[PDB]
């Protein structure tokens, strides 16, 4: 009822959106993983009388839920998606997308951690986003790789026009207490992206984590945080 929706709020399957701001939406869903359950988050940006989608819904079923649920809510097609790393709560439902007529995109170091991990595969490659501190425009958005954290590869999503930040899994909530699924990460360099982040974006008004709830820019040093106290 307008609170932003929580993991024992969505039974696996089922998938919410969340109105972030003019043309931004969230997506949430829910999976399981060894025995345990979680929520994710992706974006969703009008882009003209299309939409861009940010990361699928963590599985296929979810993520045929996902279209599901924006055909009810927004009504627009999605036309290209963009997964911002190569783990499964990123692209797993991107063969279900290609199938749906999306046009799927990832940088070239996440396809290649996809294949060789076994995970769904994005058909195209995003060049330009290699160094550290490279950025490009996507449609409605800016990708922009920080440097290795969870993952190597892992990039963010900048909504200029809503002053939109969307970390994906290199950013964690306020409420979080660990690093979150660290197996891939790079505990040392993650502050240092996590600094980089915030020099390029200083006007973010909303930051949305890869799982939780939405912020403001405080997630980003809450984030650099926790990874260092997990490290240490
Ligand atoms: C599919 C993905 C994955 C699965 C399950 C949980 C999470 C979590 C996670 C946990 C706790 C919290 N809450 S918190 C900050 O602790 O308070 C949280 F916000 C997120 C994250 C994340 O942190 O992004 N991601 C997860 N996977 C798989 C994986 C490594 N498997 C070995 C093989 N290489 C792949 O690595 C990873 O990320
Ligand atoms: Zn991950
Ligand atoms: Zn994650």
């Amino acid at each position: 009822s307008g609170e932003y929706p929580t993991v024992n709020e969505i039974p696996v399957g089922e998938v919410r959106l969340y109105q972030i701001a003019d043309g931004v939406w969230s997506h949430i869903a829910t999976q399981s993983f060894d025995g345990a359950v979680y929520p994710s988050n992706g974006l969703i940006v009008r882009d003209g009388d299309e939409l861009l989608l940010i990361d699928t819904a963590w599985g296929a079923k979810n993520t045929a839920a996902l279209l599901a649920e924006i055909e009810k809510q927004i009504g627009l097609p999605v036309t290209r998606a963009v997964s911002t790393h190569f783990h499964d709560d990123r692209v797993g439902g991107v063969d279900v997308l290609r199938a749906a007529g999306v046009a799927t995109y990832a940088s070239p170091s996440t396809r290649r951690l996809a294949e060789a991990e076994g995970n769904e595969i994005p058909t195209h490659s995003l060049e330009g986003l290699s160094s550290s501190g490279d950025a490009v425009r996507f449609g409605p958005v800016e990708l922009f790789y920080p440097g290795a954290a969870h993952s190597t590869d892992n990039l963010v999503v900048y909504v200029p026009s809503a002053n939109v930040l969307y970390g994906g899994c290199a950013v964690h909530e306020l409420s979080s207490t660990s690093a979150g699924n660290v197996a891939d990460a790079d505990l040392a360099e993650w502050p240092t992206s996590v600094e980089r982040i915030q020099k390029h974006y200083p006007e973010a008004e909303v930051v949305i984590p890869g799982h939780g709830l939405p912020g403001g820019l405080d997630l980003l040093q809450h984030t650099a945080n926790v990874v260092k106290a997990h490290k240490n």
